[PDB]
Order: structure tokens, then C-alpha cells, then sequence
């Protein structure tokens, strides 16, 4: 379409009405994010991120409400996008537009682009209007990244542009990569030098995601890392605590969200135990559900078995599961030949990335029948079974699609270390190069010790004697650098 | 207030339109109910409940649709009203009214006076259309009651119609006792002997819960029961299981729906460890919480400590508690002195019973101001210490009005009881006196075999010889009356 | 054998010497015991078992010390044997004999016959030695007991005596049977009414276990209850304490006495999901085992599969087991042929009663080959499949057997019902008639009451107005007495 | 002032050679619980990799040891072995192992084992000297095995003090081990003056088999006092994450049951420490349906304490009111005699971490307060001016192994197994082995995590062409990254 303006700022929401209400529930979220608002008043005189361009593709909800604006307290302007179809939360995105102190007619916020339930053509254009920045000679200077969309838009888009062509999308491609080609294509024929010359730009990306950091390692193997990178998912405070309770929280509020289906007593099967696949098998068994995993790693299949759970395949327990749950990140996982196997009503969910790990494209154009039950809910059937399977957010994230994703206090910690990638890398850019890098044992620790603190835990503080008997400073780190945790 | 009235039935809901929706989530769920479908199939030919006129006071969720065409499969007429104020999903509704072969301009199913969010006024209206039938000659014959309202209402109603009036409120009266007074005292300034008519039409009442059940007793101690009751609440397939399993299902939905708090890492105070107590506990200690409990009873509090719970009185924990959930059926519990201790944004709910477990009169009362976030959500805060609270559905029942109650598995528990109740109340009536009973073991046995044979469980059977160890039928029952489980 | 005798105590035990460490052990228990400690403050002075001479059949252990020396402080005289031949432990029967003031020298205590390791025979001899007391004019005038074997004696040597001969065994007895015909046989050669007086002295008997109470519920519908009995076991402070949270600590260890298996990852197979079944699986799950478990009756069952347990049979699921516990109290669980279908080195157990849930005869006549490898645990090795099997104390009650069996403060909970229940019978003769009785709820209340204050809870107290919303008195009883907790 | 006894070519000093026949049964039993070496005796039997070997061990001497040395000599290797902690030896273990699987208590057919349950300090310094001296001057020891680096320590401090030519005089303040130790070392420098240093110039490598003993590793390193290359096997993710927590999940209990007749469930329980070996105690109480709390000096180890439902607290704060009271830091004077006299009447006092300085044994036996030993390694000790006891389980040191019988032997099978391939690696590539502390590759520890699966049954998935393309992983792996925690 075309973007909305008012006041200075250009956006495509679904209404800023609602901005009221998001502005109740991001007040709410500040009393739990001490991560983000401990940043805020720490940060608030230096201004770290003034200068700063930073284009933004996190899933529009208000703990991101709440990041974006610990950004803008630190001096960066911002421009947003969601990096799902579904995640968005609208009254979220309206109070982010209007800000802490404009109104719905007077907008005092920022650019942001998203709502709930875009086509795929909506979400590559929300996409480009985050990444294209007013000033033709100011481009984005940053990027945070979720899943690595942002960053896979720019390093294509460049790499055709040098080409002088972007090559013609194969029929058995996703339809998503049909769209994103056509996007570049479209571009390419008025814009010649439009993604190089933001890329040439960038000075850094600290992405959020797994999925999003085997993309940052495919890209810098191949040489293609055309700027700095943090890997902000393998903190030990975001991977073991965003990755793995924020799943034990929010996959059971996708799945009541989404269905009226009993967890305790049923047979539930997740695929992959990683740190997703613990959270998602603990929250089952904490409910009652007789859980069974999948793995292909011996190492994360052994602490499966010590924690409970038979360790099989998807068809060894594809007819027999009452609940599906895809959590490996990989593709290709629950397949057309295995959903036709389901039990009659039984739930299929992906919480891990995109929507290749359950065969979705297959399913399709099988000769099934869909009936959308309500948004994000569709019940599917086999007329040849007469067997049905409910499928929840289409195949794509379950928890953000039919709930809200993870609780507020569980993203202050994923988002405390994004802040704190955000700024070393703006204002220490110099010390990196164009690789994959991970942040320090004690910033790791400064995040960690701030909720240890917000939920009232007494740290024992070292004698001199004990440090030294440790091999430690009293103040930390207290680990070496291999350690697991 | 009027009713409105398509293809001879009389109702008052919310949106006739949300019928296609709600039919689709009631075919969902009657896949998950087999309790009740193996009921339907049974006595399908014998229609055993042709002539009962059922007036039924339960949460009109989708669970109770299924319940209500099960009573009409088994040959019965309806009329019902939810027993909560925020407690109905109104495309359950819509479909109960519609029935499976009708549609919003010729509904085909039943009478339904409910709505969600209806006033104390509006609940009441509601109450006495429910136990109105059409014909002053063939008033309701049968009691299905969540809680005592339709009793209190028919009891109560011919104690003042015989009194020869109903007394004045006194000012410091519960609204719900005064607006309740009100309608008897209006219907009586018209009709002297209404309440007497249906009370000696009313061959039986059902009773669900366990405060419905105590009124129950106090009525039959006092000489007042004027028709045979059975204590639904207590048989083992739903104290043990609805109100422990299903309650830690729904009481995290509610909890998750209302506010993003995390649950995991949180102090959380449950209030009376009985059954829904005991389900409170188990769903917060699987979400990694640290939980608390208060207890008056001896027995109950050692359970508790046996299962790693500190016990504790709220005024030693008050201060310290990130989550308060009231369990007790009991009044009085956390009292505005409680509520003026609370950490600055922790959570305040009630899932036990009415309103009055959490004194909401005094809160309301006391000064502090309301902001309401969202619908059965608001924030109070205390000009005085400048804290707020999140209170959940106004204090009444959170899992139920904030989210949709137990899910179905559950409440195929609780309601093949209430039909089997009903089947034996409206046909064996000659064999029951004017007081409180509980079902026979082998109905018990019979309602839990449907279950376990659904979910795939394989129920050993006893050679003769083990039976005749053992001293039982092979068949069943097999445990002595006293047995606890 | 022939009774020992110092300082007029007639006993027979495996070493006085061992004395010294058992009253260490004693000394420490009833620190743990509140139960116990409170009952012998509050009827120092009143001495209520004065006159009072106790037979007693109880597993002679340190726990089951400190009831018999709170019985003699209450003023009785007492007589003590085990009622399992391997479940002595040999310090704490040294200590009873020598009692709290005596040595091995000049023993002051009270006549036991026990010792770890008996034959059926010695069992029967100690059974009859700890039943007749020396003077013929003051027999045993109550009986204190677990399993029913010392009432047994009694009422069936009385129904020969009365009938003027003992039976003979055909060869299809079991080994047991046998003896005890034996015994009873020997007997009315010399003395024709022996058992004929002790019943009409017997002024009750109070007894302990499930089982127990079965073997009475038989005696009372024959018409042959002699005398009035209590059913400790159905007290809630035992059945829900004693039966579940006692196993889930002494059936582990038991397990890590007997061998050093990992349980953690293991395959375990739980017969029977009762009171000791439902303690039994959550050890295993606490653990880290994959638990399954089978059953009869179809609500234990899916109490079962709502704890997250698939229910099965044996015939499905005894090749998969690592360790195979039988928790029912019925014979015929664990056939021949399925101890020849268990894997490699899998553990066999028995937790319930006497030795006949395992088929250990058709065992021990199979052909198979035993190789003792420590006291209670043999390995038995089949020459046809090559595969052994380790089974813990030949199949009798492996708790007592290979460990010391549930700890100090569970039984604190069952013995102070035990206490209690004889000075009911003693005191309060009159009120009771020949049939099975269960104590009153305050009773119990009282006993949790006691270890609530032990453990550091506090419970809340009921104001007056909350007192009567409920109907009970401040002081309680609290439930009503269909109440299951 | 104690001397070996000596029978068919062997040394030794056990308890008693009479409990071997009770000890093989164990072993067999063992043998069928332990994939992790019974692979890799099946493996390595035809090429023998450890010939040449002569090892020197320090691992508590326990079924599980004892199924770990017949697996090295199965391999090739001549060893001689001593217990580690003065407490955890199981004597009919010990016998079985001088015996070997086709001797007699008259004629032994094993290897030389200087152990017995409940030596003295003079007795384990002793046992350790005789352990690391082999009867061939020109032979010494060739490779070590060690657990908490006391092997290791004798070797590194013998030398040093051989170079500066005296052993220092001990301290009026010096933990009495220290003492013993020092006596040691000096008694032998009078009548042998090059002793250790020919040893250190003769160990090839060590491979350390727990976090303390690597602590230890890392402090020499950095002195450049490290003489021999060493392997960290505590760090692998299978020794780690599967001996130090899932195996303390389970014989914590162990040692509590055994020592006590305390109930878990109900009581208020205080863990200090929470990683590995502190998470393990947690989940096993909390499994038990304890009241835990835990102690930490870290945030990030103190936030998981709190995501998986337990309180975090001081010590001084938790100390008056807790009814069982564990430390498992590795780190030293986590429990004073303060601490002690304000805990509860008859409240329960234990070591799961390392040594004896955990708890401040030094400081309670010198206190006033008076002891009564109940049983081996129960001891109640009271105090005069409260009335006050609490019960000490194993004298502050390994409960697990003082009071129990250490870890269940599927445990182990994973931390020797990673000790066996630690061996075989420093023994047949010692050349690529510079002086550091260094960690096994990630195939390995997939390869001893992949032989248990197996044997519990679990079905892994296998990668398609296009899965492993896709993840960038070959299909055999490995399957994570290098940083990756698990
Ligand atoms: N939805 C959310 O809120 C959320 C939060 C965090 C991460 N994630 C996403 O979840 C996914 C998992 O991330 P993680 O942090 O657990 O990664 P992880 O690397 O820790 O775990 C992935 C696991 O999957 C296993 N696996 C791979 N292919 C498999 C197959 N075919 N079958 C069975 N197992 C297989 C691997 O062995 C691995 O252990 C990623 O896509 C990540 O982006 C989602
Ligand atoms: N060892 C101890 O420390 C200890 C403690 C308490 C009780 N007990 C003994 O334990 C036994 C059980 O006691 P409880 O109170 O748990 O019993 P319970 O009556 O509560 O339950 C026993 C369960 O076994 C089931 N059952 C019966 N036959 C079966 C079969 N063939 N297969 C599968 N399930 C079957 C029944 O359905 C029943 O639920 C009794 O014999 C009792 O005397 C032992």
C-alpha cells in the first residue's frame, strides 16, 4: 500500500486508537522489565546511542515496546517491523507511534510498521519501510534482528544489485522466497545501488535468535559478512532463560489460547530438546502430560532420558500423540505422511522458526479440507480417514501466533543484553570486525545479577581468602569461559 | 429487561451471529468429552429424562453447551442462566440457542439467559427467567445449580411469600443481597405464590460445587430442604479431579490472559489447600514458582508441607508475594489491611467462591482509584504508599472470568455426574427423602473407565481368584465406601 | 528354640550387645517423633493403659521402639514380635529388652522376640511366644498389630478349638499355611482352650495396615469379630501420610541398599496405584524414571495417567522394565512367566504384602539357579534364556527388608494413632461392639496438628464469623466426614 | 611405621582378601550397568592401547573404580591404585581387585590396591606414596589417574622441594592433612634425594577427574610449575552434566538414608552452591518434597536457583531454621563454628563438595562441644551451653562416599568411560601434548553419550542429506557448536 503519516512520522499500523491501552500495558511491563529500566537511568546522562539509525525486526509486542523506547531514552531514532505475520501486537505498535506523550491526532513516537495477520506481501513491505530511511544520505545504521530477515534482505539484496540481476524464483520455492525476490526485482528496476549502499552503511546487527545466528554463521563461512555481528541469543542469560523458561510460560498460553484441550494426562510429543525443546517438555510435564522427546544429538537425548522422557522418533509416536510440538529449528520435521497418521483431533504446533518444520506447502495441496476455526486456530480433514488435526498459527511460532510470546520479566533479560549489544557496538565499532562475536562473562552477569536482584535473592558476597582460593575477583566474573552453567 | 423470542423460544444473549463459531468449538469439544457422548449413545432409545423440566444455573462455557444438549438428548427440556457474572462465553451461548439444526433467524435449541459482564441486577433478572417456564401450570421440575443460587432463590423466595414479606435490607448488607432481596420483593408486590409453586413443582436439585453443597446442608439442618438433593460436587471423579486437575489447568489460562506476568522464579501465596488449593499449588510449582500456602486445618496443612510448601498466615507473607490466589470458600480472607500490605504491582485473584473471599467491598470503598486495563483486569492504586495491585475479574472466579474455566476432558468428568445425577433424581424420585445424597460407587467407577479408555490407558481385569482375595466383584466396585483415594 | 531370661524378661533376639548403639538411635528418633513425645506428656500422671497387657505384631524397628516405650509410659504391659521375618532391626529390639535404664546384664525393658532373618517357623514360635503370656490367669487383653497375623492366631485357633480339630494342609498349601497349621495342631495336643481364653480376655485389637484391615473386614462379615477393632490404617493421618509419603521415602531406599542401580532414566513398572503405589511412583519421578503403572480400579487409573503415568498391563509392559515394584496387596501380580520375560539384570521388588504378589514358589521350583549375592538380594538366573533377574528380599516387603523402612517422623503420624486407638479401646470398652471402627476426625486432627507445630507452620485460626459462614467450631473437626482430603 | 603385605608377585593393603568372593558378584552385576567401559573393552582388545602403561591412580576404591581398573588392564595397562578420600573405600571391592577375575585370597591374580574404608590421615598419605612408587627403580609411574589432584600434588610439591633441598617446616596454624602431608615428604627426603623429580620427569600425563582437582590443574599451569601434559575429563558435557548433577541426584539421598532415618519431605533443607553439584542436591530434595533453599555467589547460577522454585539466601539467614544442611561449593569456610551453634536442635550437617574445608571441622572439634559417634561417619555433636546437637555425617567430608557408596554405576560408566579414552589419547599421542590443561573433542563426548542412550533404549533421529545441509553439520556430527552449553 502506502505509508501512513502524521505529525512527522510515517507508519502502517492496524489502529492508533488502541494506543491507550497499550500505553496501560507498557506502564505494566516497565514494573517488570528491571533490565531495561535499570539500563535507562544508568545510560540516561552519557546518551550512548546518540547518532544512531537503528532499523528494528523483533516481533511488535510490549516488551519490544519497551526496548524501543529504552532505545530512544539512550539517544537512538528508530525504525520498526515485526519479523512474523502473526506476533504483532496492535495496541503495542499504536502506543509505540504515539509515544509517552502524543495523542492519536498529535503522534510523538516512532516510525513502525506492523500489525496482526499481514499476507506475506504486507510483511516484505513493512520489511523495505524499515529498512528505508527518510534521508537518502543518512541510511540505517544499525540493526537489530530477530531470525535474520533484516540482515538477509540487505546481504541478497546487495548481492544481486552487484550482480546486476536477481535470478528468477524456481516453482518449488517457498512462495514467501517468490515474494521476497519479487520485492528485490521490483526495486532493482528503479534503484540500482538501494541495498549496497545500506549495507555499506550498517556498522553492526546483534541478532536475537538461534535460527537468526546459523544464518550470521552461513554468511561470514561463505565471507558474505559485510559488518560486525553480535550473537545476543548465545548470552547465557537470554539462550538459558528466554530460550528455555520463557517456553515453559508461553507455550502453554499458545495452547489454551488456541484450543480447550486438556494438557495433564494426554501423550505429548516435542520434537528437539535444545534449549527450547527443555522449556516446552518441562511446562508439559509440570501440567501432567505424559511427554516423550525427539532428538538427533546423543548429548541432548541422554538428558532427556535422565529427566524423564523416552527418547524416540516423530514415527514411533506420530499416531499415538495428542499434542505435536516442533522445537529443533531445522526443516522438514513433521511431515505431510505424518500428519496423515495424527489422531483424530490431535494439535499440531511449531514453536521453533519459520514454518518449514511442519510440511505446511504439503498439507495444502493434499486434499484436505481447512475450516478456520478463529484467527490462528484451523481444524484440517481427511476425507479419506475422516480423521481431523487442529493446526495452530499456520505452522509458524504457536506461542507469539496465539498468544503473546514470553512473559515481561523473561524478555528484560533477552532484551537488556540487546540494549548492551546495541550500544558496545555503536560506540565501540572500532574493535570489531565483519564475524559472529559474543558478549563478555561479566555483561552476562551484570544482567543476571539486576533480576537476582529484582526478585529479592541474596548473593552470599566472597571473602579476600575465598576469592583467592577461587582463582576470582570478588566482584567476578566468577566462571571461566567454557563453563555451561 | 425483555426477552427475546425466535421460533417459540424465549431468550436473552449477547450475539445470536456468534453461533457458527460457537457450533464449532461445541463439535470440538464433544470429541473431547466422552463421558458425555457415551451417555447420549446410551440412553439414547430409553430417553429417560422425557418430562423433566430442567432450569439449570451453571457457567454457560462450551463445556455446559455440550451438558445442555446432552440433558435434551436424553429427552429433557432446559431453560439456563450462567451462575457467574462474568463467567459465559457468549458464542457458547449463541450456539445453545440455535441447537445443532436451527440457525440465528429459526433457532432449534434452548432457553439461555446469559451473557458476559452482566450487571447485579442484569444476573439476577436473569436468574428468575431461567426458573420461569412458559406455563404457570407446568412450572420447572428439576435443580441444576453451580454455587446455591437457584436454590437460595426458590428456598428463600417461598420462606418470605409464606412470612407474608420480604424484609427491608439493612445498610451494611452485601449489593448482591440487597439486589437479590429486591427481586422477591418486587415479584411479591404481584405474586404472592410464586416461589412456593415451582418449590413444590421442584421434584430434585444437582448440586456441582462444593459452596453450592454447604448451602445444601444448612438448609437440610435447618428442616428447609423441601426437595431431595444430590452432592454432585463429591463424587470422586469430580472433587479429585475437577477441582484439583482442572483448576491447575485453568488457573495458569487465567492468570496468563490477564496479566504477562512470569510465573516461574515468583513468590505466590495459595489460600485453603483442599482440592482446588491442592490444583493451585501443583500449576505454579511446575511453572518453576516458589509457593506458600495458608491453611486452617491441621490435616491439610501437613499435606501441603509434605509436598515442599511452606506454611504460612497472610499476615506473615503478605508483604513478600508476587501472586495471592484465594482458594477457601470461605469469607474474609485478604482484607484491605492485606491488600495496603502488597509489594508495589502484584497480582490479587480469587478462584474459590462469589466475591467475598477478597474484601473488594472495602477496597472499592476505601479511596483508591481504579484504572481498568482491559476487561476483568484493573489496576488500584493507594494515594497514601503510592503501590498499586492487579485484581483479577473483580474478585470473583479468574479462571472463569478472566480465561474459559477447566477445559473439557475435565468437564467431561464433572458433567456425565450431573447427568447421571439427573437421570437418577427424575427417575427413581419415589426412592429419595427431603435431604442430601452421593452417588453409588459403581456410577463413580463407570464415569472414570469412559475416560481412562479414551486417553488409552489398559485397565487390568481380576481373575476369579484375586477377586475372591480381594472380596469384590470383579466388575466392581472395588474399594470400601470410607476410601479416600 | 527356647525363650532367653534376665532379670525376669523372657526374650529372644539376635545380640543384647547391640544395645548401646540401638538406644543412641532410639534417644534420636524421638526427637523426630512428636507424636509419640506429646502423648507421653499429656497421659504422664493420668497412666490410661495401667492394667493394660499389649501383644503386639509390628515390625521391631527403632520407629516402632519408641510406640512401645510410649505404651509402657502410659502404664501397659506389653509383649512385642515382628510381623515380617526379615523386617527386625536387631539394635532397636536389642534396646526394647534392655530398656531406657537397664544394661544386657540386668535388662529393664519388655519381652521381645524378634530377629532379622527368621524361618517361617521361628516367626510362628515368636508369634505364639509373644501371645502367651506366663501367668494363665492374666492372658494378652488387647492386641496391637500389622497384617492381622497375631489376630489370626487367636481367632482361628479358637474356631479348631471349638470344632475339635486342627485341619490338615493339603499339599497345595502355601509354605506358610502350613507352619502356621503346624503351630495351632501342636498345640491342642497339650492345651485344648488355649486361644478360646485369650480371645475372651482380648478386650480389642487395633490394627495397622491395609491388608490387616481386609483379613477383619472377612472376620466381620462370618459373623466371627470376637472382640471390637480399630482400623488404624483409614485414619488420614495415616492411610494419606504413612501409605504415600513414607514409601516415596523408603522405597528408594531400599532400592539403593539392595543395589547401586541408576533410577534416574530407567523404565519402572509400579503394580497397583493406591496409597503406597501413589508414593511409589513419585520417588521413581522425582528421580528421573519413566514410570508406568497398572491397575484395577478404573479411578486410580486415571488418577494415574492425570500425575503423568500410561497405565498398562504386565503382559505389555514387563520386558521394557528395569525395575518392576509391586504396590497392590493382592497375589498373583508377577507370574512365573513374566519374571521370565523381564530383561537382563532387571530388579524385582515387592513393597505390598506377605510374598505371594510375586510367585516366589513358582520361582524357587522353576529349575532356576540363585546365587545369594548379599542378605535380601539374590540373583536368579534362567538356564533356557541366559537371563538373570536381582529380587529383593525374596519378594516380602523390600522397605523393611533391604533398608529400615519409612523414617522416624512418618511413623510419628501412624503410632500416635496407634496410641490413641488403645487407649480408646482400653478406657472406653463399654462403646464399642465386635465389628471394625475408625477413630474420630479431631482425633486426627489432633495427630496433624502435633507434627504441623514440629515442622515450623503456622495455621490461621478462624474468627468467629468465619467459624459460622462455615458451620464448624473454631477448634473443629473442619470437614465433613465423607471428606477425602 | 606400616609395611605392604605381599602374596603371588603382588603388593597391596586392603581391609581383608576374604571379601573378594563378595566383591566379584558386584563387579559382574556392575559390568552390566556400565555400556560406557564394557564398549570399550570390546573396542580396543584387539590393538591393546595402553601397553606400556604403568598408571598410578587416586579414585575412591568403589565397585565402579574397580569394573574402571580391570577395564585399563583389559586395555594393556599395568596399574597400582589408592583411594582418594579416607572414607570411601569399599573393602570387598578392594579384595575383588587384588584378586582379579580368576584368582584366589591365597594365590591374587590382580593388580597392587592400597586401600581400606576409614584410614587414618597418616594411613592415606601412606597408601598414596606406595600407590605412586612402583617396585622397578628404572620403571617408575608413566601416566596418573587422579581425583581432586592429591596424586598430582605429591609429585608436583615432592619435586619442588627436592629442587630447593628442603622440605619447610609446617606452621603452628596448618590444617593437621597439611602436616601429614609435610612428614611425609620430608622422612623420605632424608634417605632419597631425587625421589619425585625422577617420578615428574617420568609421568607422561594426568587425567583429572573432578572440578577441585582441576582448580588444582589450573594453579600449577599458571606457575609454570605444570611438568606434564593433563587432561580436564571433569569438563566434558557427559562427566559434568551427568556425573556431577544427575549422578548427586541420586546418592545424596544415599547418604542421608543411610546415616539417618531423617524424612526428606516436609523438612526445610539449605543447599550452599548451586552449580552442577549443588543442582543435583536440589532437584533430589525437592524430588523428596523438601523446602529448599539455596545459597549463591554468582547471578547467573542464583537465577536458575529461582526459575526452578527455590528460595536464594546467605547462610547466616537460612542457618537457625534449616532441618538439613549440605554445602557443595568447592570453595573453602562455607560453614563456621557460628554457623554451627545456631542451627536446630538435631538438625543434619554434611560435606557433597571436597576435603574437609567446606565446614569448619577444625573449629568445631576444638569448641567445647562433645561428641558421641552413633555409627561409621555419624557422629552427634552437642553443646553444652544451648543443650543443642546436630548430627555431622562422614566428619565433613564426602557424604555421598563417606556415609553411601558414591554414585549409582551408570553414572559412573560415563565419567570412567571419558577417563578411559582421556587415557588412551595422553598414552598414544602424548607427542601432540604440550604442558596445559586441556579438554577432550566434542565427538568423544558424543560418542560416550551415544553408547548410553543406546543402552537405555532411546531412538535418535538421523539427519537427511538436506537436514545436516542445512543445520551445516555432517550427518555422524558433531552437532553443536564449540560454545555450545547444553
Ligand atoms: N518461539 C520462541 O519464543 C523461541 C524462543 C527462542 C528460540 N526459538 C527458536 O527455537 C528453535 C530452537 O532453538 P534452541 O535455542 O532450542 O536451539 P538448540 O540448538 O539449542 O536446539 C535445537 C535442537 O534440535 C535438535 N534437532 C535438529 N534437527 C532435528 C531433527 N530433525 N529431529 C530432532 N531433533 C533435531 C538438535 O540436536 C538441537 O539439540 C530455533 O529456531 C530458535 O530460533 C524460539
Ligand atoms: N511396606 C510398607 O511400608 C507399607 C505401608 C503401607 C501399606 N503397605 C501395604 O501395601 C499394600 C497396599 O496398600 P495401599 O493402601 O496402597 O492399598 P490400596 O488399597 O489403596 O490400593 C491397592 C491398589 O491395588 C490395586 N490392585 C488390586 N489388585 C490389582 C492387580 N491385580 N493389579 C493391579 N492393581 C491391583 C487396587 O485397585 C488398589 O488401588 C497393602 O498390602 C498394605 O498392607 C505397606
Amino acid at each position: 500500500l502506502t505509508p501512513d503519516v502524521r505529525n512527522g512520522i510515517d507508519f502502517k499500523i492496524a489502529d492508533l486508537s488502541l494506543a491507550d491501552f497499550g500505553r496501560k500495558e507498557l506502564r505494566i511491563a516497565e514494573h517488570e522489565m528491571p533490565g531495561l529500566m535499570s539500563l535507562r537511568r544508568e545510560y540516561a546522562e552519557v546518551q550512548p546511542l546518540k547518532g544512531a539509525r537503528i532499523s528494528g525486526s523483533l516481533h511488535m509486542t510490549v516488551q519490544t515496546a519497551v526496548l524501543i523506547e529504552t532505545l530512544t531514552a539512550l539517544g537512538a531514532e528508530v525504525r520498526w517491523a515485526s519479523c512474523n505475520i502473526f506476533s504483532t501486537q496492535d495496541h503495542a505498535a499504536a502506543a509505540v507511534v504515539v509515544g509517552p506523550h502524543g495523542t492519536p491526532d498529535e503522534p510523538k513516537g516512532v516510525p513502525v510498521f506492523a500489525w496482526k495477520g499481514e499476507t506475506l506481501e504486507e510483511y516484505w513491505w513493512a520489511a523495505e519501510q524499515m529498512l528505508t530511511w527518510p534521508d537518502p544520505d543518512k541510511p540505517a545504521n544499525m540493526i537489530l534482528d530477530d531470525g535474520g530477515d533484516a540482515t538477509m534482505l540487505v546481504l541478497r539484496g546487495m548481492q544481486y544489485e552487484k550482480a546486476g540481476v536477481v535470478p528468477p524464483a524456481e516453482e518449488d520455492d517457498p512462495a514467501e522466497w517468490k515474494v521476497f525476490l519479487n520485492l528485490l526485482r521490483t526495486r532493482f528496476e528503479t534503484d540500482k545501488d538501494k541495498w549496497t549502499k545500506i549495507a555499506e552503511s550498517v556498522k553492526g546487527v546483534t541478532e536475537e535468535t538461534t535460527t537468526g545466528v546459523l544464518r550470521l554463521y552461513q554468511f561470514a563461512a561463505a565471507g558474505d559478512l559485510a559488518f560486525p555481528a553480535i550473537n545476543v541469543n548465545d548470552s547465557v542469560t537470554k539462550s538459558k532463560f528466554d530460550n528455555k523458561y520463557g517456553t515453559r510460560h508461553s507455550l502453554i498460553d499458545g495452547i489454551n489460547r488456541g484450543t480447550d484441550a486438556l494438557i495433564g494426562g494426554k501423550k505429548v510429543l516435542i520434537c528437539g530438546y535444545g534449549d527450547v525443546g527443555k522449556g516446552c517438555a518441562e511446562a508439559m510435564k509440570g501440567q501432567g502430560a505424559r511427554v516423550s522427546v525427539t532428538e538427533i544429538d546423543p548429548i541432548n537425548a541422554l538428558q532427556a532420558m535422565m529427566e524423564g522422557f523416552d527418547v524416540v522418533t516423530v514415527e514411533e509416536a506420530i499416531g499415538d500423540a495428542d499434542i505435536v510440538v516442533t522445537a529443533t529449528g531445522n526443516k522438514d520435521i513433521i511431515m505431510l505422511e505424518h500428519i496423515k497418521a495424527m489422531k483424530d483431533h490431535a494439535i499440531l504446533g511449531n514453536i521453533g522458526h519459520f514454518d518449514n518444520e511442519i510440511d505446511m506447502a504439503g498439507l495444502e495441496r493434499s486434499g484436505a479440507t481447512r475450516v478456520n476455526v478463529k484467527p490462528q486456530v484451523d481444524l484440517w480433514t481427511f476425507g479419506d480417514t475422516g480423521r481431523s488435526i487442529i493446526v495452530l498459527s499456520e505452522g509458524r511460532l504457536l506461542n507469539l501466533g496465539n498468544a503473546t510470546g514470553h512473559p515481561s520479566f523473561v524478555m528484560s533479560n533477552s532484551f537488556a543484553n540487546q540494549t548492551i549489544a546495541q550500544i558496545e557496538l555503536w560506540t565501540k565499532n572500532d574493535e570489531y570486525d565483519n564475524e559472529v562475536y559474543r558478549l563478555p562473562k561479566h555483561l552476562d552477569e551484570k544482567v543476571a545479577r539486576i533480576h537476582v536482584e529484582a526478585l529479592g535473592g541474596h548473593l552470599t558476597k566472597l571473602t579476600k581468602e575465598q576469592a583467592e582460593y577461587l582463582g576470582v575477583d570478588v566482584e567476578g566474573p566468577y566462571k571461566p569461559d567454557h563453563y555451561r552453567y
